[PDB]
């Protein structure tokens, strides 16, 4: 996964 | 995976 | 995967 | 995969 | 894979 | 693939 | 593939 | 392929 | 293919 | 292919 | 291939 | 392949 | 393959 | 393969 | 492959 | 595979 | 794969 | 496998 | 797998 | 997996 | 996983 | 897995 | 995993 | 794993 | 994990 | 696992 | 785990 | 595990 | 594809 | 396509 | 797509 | 296609 | 894929 | 197409 | 996918 | 994936 | 995955 | 994953 | 993940 | 995760 | 994790 | 973690 | 961790 | 973890 | 994680 | 994860 | 993830 | 993943 | 994924 | 994916 | 994908 | 995709 | 795709 | 696609 | 495509 | 497509 | 974890 | 983990 | 994991 | 993972 | 993973 | 993965 | 993925 | 992947 | 992928 | 894919 | 693909 | 595709 | 696609 | 496609  |  |  |  |  |  |  |  |  |  | 010209 | 121009 | 030109 | 030029 | 250019 | 260029 | 040039 | 190039 | 290169 | 190279 |  | 290069 |  | 480089 |  | 290398 |  | 290298 | 039916 | 059918 | 039906 | 029957 | 159904 | 049959 | 259904 | 149903 | 389902 | 549902 | 349900 | 559940 | 809930 | 709520 | 339900 | 359910 | 189902 | 279900 | 189903 | 079914 | 069906 | 069916 | 049939 | 018979 | 059927 | 029938 | 038949 | 018969 | 029975 | 039965 | 039986 | 039996 | 048996 | 067997 | 036999 | 047997 | 047999 | 046998 | 035999 | 034999 | 033999 | 032979 998650790569805000 | 998810690239937000 | 999932490219936002 | 998935491109929006 | 989809390109929308 | 698929191309909206 | 699909090209809408 | 398909060209709608 | 096919082209409507 | 096919042209409709 | 079928190459249109549409 | 099929290419069109469309 | 198809490769459009649309 | 496909590979448009939308 | 599916390979665009948009 | 899928590979854009968007 | 998925593999883009965003 | 994705491995984009943002 | 992802391995992103932001 | 996951591994960025932020 | 998580990338804030 | 998880392993960054921040 | 988390890394803010 | 989580085993980052920071 | 947790890498503030 | 966590095994970082700050 | 924390690694503050 | 947690096993740093601070 | 491979033996499709319908 | 291989042995469509209908 | 292996047997697609429908 | 091969054999396309109907 | 593998037996898509519908 | 090869063998076409109807 | 395998066996998907829809 | 496997048996995806919907 | 393995048997999603919606 | 396994069995996700919804 | 195993049985993730929503 | 096991039955993560929301 | 296990039964995780909300 | 065992049955975490929140 | 060891967790059993026997 | 180690989590039997025998 | 080992999670059996004996 | 290991997760058998003999 | 191994999981077999014996 | 490793998934038999043996 | 690996996954046989022996 | 790797699927056999020995 | 690889898909024998032995 | 490889997909045989033998 | 390649299928062979020896 | 290749298909033989060696 | 290719389709020998030796 | 080629198509030999040799 | 040994988990004998 | 060991699961000996 | 080890799942002898 | 092992998976003897 | 490994299957033996 | 491995399936020896 | 190995399947051997 | 590997299919020996 | 490999198919030896 | 490759098929020796 | 390849088809040795 | 390739078919030596 | 090649045929050689 | 190539037919040697």
């Amino acid at each position: 996964x998650y790569s805000p």
